[PDB]
């Protein structure tokens, strides 16, 4: 810190948004323009604000229910242009030594690309071990959604309540992240293109009564909903646009 | 986080009131702005402030118990109208690892739709398990409400008192909850419309004796005092009025 | 929060006293009015602050103990007048997992009636059992006022100390709550009446030696030493009269 | 609370000082005022700081033991004065779920009279558990002062070092309290007196031996060396005077 | 403490950006200045976030699996220069009595290097002991790395789930560390060099399959990614450029 | 809690050392004034910082060591004089039922008596029990300086390590404490005298081997090294100076 | 604090740096002179910044390994000179009853002599075990670079990775510790002299071979590779020179 290193202290907005109907997948950006000239370059902060609903579905009615695996979210812009990737405050930082039941991981941030992964972490439902994205239980399959274990009732009707699970399956993660855009100033021109996709992996969940003790089986990323929304960064005039 | 970032950091209100004779229902909101020359638009904030008594009361002569399965709050907009929905604190926090009583929720916020449900999650009943709004047991059923186990007085009488179970069950729970609409600023027209519907969604505790042991029974919605109270807001005037 | 929504800003005053000789009934209302144009709207916080006496005495000798049963306040308001009751703190707080003696409760409230019932929700007599007001164990009725299992004097004079109960019972119990009431500004008339009813429920506890292993039994709701009192707001004056 | 309300805000000195010799202890007040066109009225502060020197000495030589049961500090006032008590710090609050050794309690307060005892809840000597001033070991009396259990030396030698013992018996206990009183301005009148307590309200502890197993015996609150101050603050001049 | 030392208190910027395509690790620096005639010299901060994905990949397909050990970014700068380095965050604290998976170290610094290791001390997997980097377990080798300890696919999709393992491990890890210097300002020559040696220590580990329980080797520095950059610090102009 | 009284809030300097060579006595004092407009007198500050020296040495060699058995400070004025004692932030806090070292006390002080106890309330040996002040351990007399169980060199070398023990007896003590003198402004008379004394109270402990195992004793209080300095200050002229 | 004894609070820039190359020992100060005319004297505050590395290197294949004993850096000044010593920063504080691994106590200082050592007072070793700077088992001796309880390899290849081992030891310590100086302002003459003495307590751990258990030995400060300083502080031209 500043004093720990006896350092004493030296150191216009707008809110875009929308929203995808077949995937059903809402968007958002806040941007900030503090008009400070001293800087060298202009400074951008891309909140991915939104909502990626749960979807947590039984498209299969035997029943199959479709929840959310993967709240991907993942700022990607072409190679032309002269703008570069430099800061994100969401960062995998040293796991010190709690696991917390959705894991915010940046996919490995390679220059011009800087991907988080909102992953279902291990998760605890009925009183019993927990179970993550990948959630593979050798008894119960992915055993996010077992209800109880002795069911009695229509197996469609016999899925976890949407209320009891974690609150992110149900309704959906608003995704709470930031990364930033630098380049030297003096450049005569000045703009990028960005390919956002806020990648719902779906993953589609048979859930099936195969005999005594009941038996969950999963298929990873069986459909998805990269729901490639591009927007349109006009940083010149302070003003973010699609 | 904002130092994270390494950022130097740098990125008008009233009230209102109407009560439900009928239904018991207390409902307000507050708003403000700034004249900021550098943000993009106006902003208006929503807060939910109120009061959904519970009810909590033998309307039947086991008894059926008014009582509030989940007061739920939904801020819905009809379609013609030009705004779009931004902001919705609180929302569903990452499941972070506690078991609350009354586990908020954000229910999956389309762009035009968003709404909590405050449900009743987990309640301690005279020293004992969790007991969360869908509470259901093989014997005691439901279990919000029963007074003591070895009751010897008219049954009418034997209903958990209201002090002792959740202070939310007895009195209500006053919404603290809020979000926000959007839109662009150099549009012509100006018009909005809202629909809060209020709900308290009504659920009931039946007690029945097997003569060996006391049962439980619920009847979920039963009712549902969803007194739908459409608002009005009054955007340019810079005022929120019913 | 205000932060979670990306705003950076949060979305003339006196005093009063006065006593009752017969039941000891202190009253305080420190209240504040904002000069703020921006606001369009009056504020009249109510500070319920006062002297509830606990008033733990042995009012008649075998030793009738009369004690706080519940210490109350209930800003009671006539209809006619045009004011209502916008907000309060405390409030009944979402139950969170710690049993508190004194549960600030704020009884279903409505328009016009807004009621705090500061019960009495356990004490620890000789470091065993959490023994509250609506606790009736058949075996020492109220476990709140019993010096010691195994007295040898006269009956009246074993009855637990002020000192080593909890002290709110006997020293008493000051309130600090608080609501508030609001209407339009551009109303014609401006004044409306109010009724604070102060009550305390004092409780008989007929303390009786019962010969064989000491047995207390606690007839609830005896006495109710109700005050009342008002004050007149004169909002053209700005001020509040009575 | 006041942000809990959804409001940002709207809400001269003198060190006096005396002592005692017989008795033997210290005295002092504190005050500040306010000069606000928008408040109404005048507000004071007295603070009771000052050092009652416990007298923890072996009166009498068994040996005689004198020691400080209850600190206390209560301020009183005539009745034909105009004044009245308004507010107090600290309060008898409520206990929630630690047993501190030497509690603080508010006396009932009729408006004219407001005292705490600051209470010997209790000590641990040797590690052996909880004793306050009414602590009655039935085999170690009011077992404060017993310096060890096999004492060999004179009975005037073989009782509590201060050193061991809470830190207020050894060398006293100093108020950090402080009451309030409030009146209205426009009172022809302004003039009023106190009665102020500094009851170090000892305990004979004369101290014997039984031959056998040491026995304690104590006799609570024997003398009381209440200097009973009697103070008169200069109130009208805003000042404090001696 | 300034208070502990008893005196009250008391006592231009930039970014750049910089990738490799074969070794792909983000590098990063941002600046700080102040125009202080109370200090004597100009300051430098040189933060170093960057980004070094870490690899997490197989390389050999038995199927071999580089991934990253310790990110020793460390900096250096030509001798012939005036220059020395002053001071550095984070420092080499003591270490009280918790065991954080990546033990951040400062290389043992002289006048001329200060060289940080993000080394890792221990990473837990599947529920069971830990494994640090330079972790050798003799049958299960290093451990950062089993997707199970009894899998049934091929070998190569048989290593751990990238998502499973530390944050770091598969999307590599951006240091938060920063270091300073600070040369007398009378001197009539002004520059200085540097060289930053991002470091990438690309550890190998390999389940060789002994037909009784799975049994690891690794090869300790098998290779390194030393980017071997070379930064070009602009002191003299009150910049960082290049 | 000015705040808590539902009011906003609670609304020159030196230094000086000299040393005692014969007894390593190191003292300070610093003051602050202020101007105040609105205080009715003057206000000064004493802050009694110096250190003490261990003395942990054996003088004679059982084998004496002259440990600092009680830092000590308390000044001291002549009676005839018209100033008075009156604030100290250290104090004889109630102990809020967790054993410190060194418990600091406040002697009873009278007016014009304020004299802190510095004492050695415990520490731990060899990962074993407590010993305070009078740590009379009747096997190793004060357990405080004894080094192990089973030394077999010449003794004078075996004794507790001056560096394993607590920090304060070796390397000496440096107390942190302060108090305050008060009095009247218009008086015109306007001197005052001190009267220090910095008693070290040393010790002497001297472990004893009386058949297999250690036997100790000590002499408590053999010297007194009261380095009983007269400081002296000038008030008038707001200086301290001797 | 200063609200405790009832107050509102009412209580030119450089830096240095150098370094030597045998022994390895970084060493700088920074100072602040407050510009306040408030103060009697000038203040000059001295921090022990710098690195004295660990030297955690075999110089002789057991294998003889000198590493930092104690970090004991000093600070004395000639006796003519008419300065005085007189306030730390970091001192023996009360251990206020956890064992940390390295305590910085402060020598029994004097006006001339103020100095730490920042010893080596436990570490834990590969879980078994706490282990000091007196480390010394009659079989293991010290244990602070013992790599395992048995190795294969070579012994100058079997000790202690540096990873491992307290970050301290390995790459070194670097002090954060403060001292002040005092002298009175009216003096005519205005300079005084200093001789800082970093130091690094070397001593040798060895690890000898017993057939059954390894065995080990340390020679106590077998160099003490003292470096020596003596600052120029220039202070009345506000200046540490060198």
């Amino acid at each position: 810190a500043d004093s720990d290193i006896n350092i004493k202290t030296g150191t216009k907005t707008g809110d875009l948004v929308t929203y995808d109907k077949e995937n059903g997948m809402h968007k958002k950006v806040f941007y900030s323009f503090i008009d400070d000239k001293n800087h060298n370059k202009k400074l951008l902060v891309i909140r991915t604000k939104g909502t990626i609903a749960g979807q947590y579905r039984v498209y299969s009615e035997k029943s199959g229910l479709a929840w959310p695996s993967a709240f991907k979210v993942q700022l990607q812009l072409p190679d032309n242009e002269v703008a570069q990737i430099s800061d994100y405050y969401p960062r995998n930082s040293i796991d010190t030594k709690v696991q917390p039941d959705f894991k915010t991981i940046l996919e490995s941030p390679t220059d011009k690309k800087v991907g988080w992964k909102v992953i279902f972490n291990n998760m605890v439902n009925q009183n019993w071990g927990p179970y993550d994205r990948d959630s593979w239980n050798p008894v119960y399959g992915n055993q996010l959604f077992m209800k109880t274990r002795n069911g009695s009732m229509k197996a469609a009707d016999n899925f976890l309540d949407p209320n009891k699970a974690s609150s992110l399956l149900s309704s959906g993660f608003s995704p709470d992240f930031a990364t930033v855009i630098t380049m030297d100033r003096k450049a005569s021109k000045q703009q990028t293109n960005i390919d956002v996709i806020y990648e719902r992996v779906r993953d589609d969940y048979q859930l099936h009564w195969t005999s005594t003790n009941w038996k969950g089986t999963n298929t990873k990323d069986k459909w998805t909903d990269r729901s490639s929304e591009r927007y349109k960064i006009d940083w010149e005039k302070e003003e973010m646009t699609n």
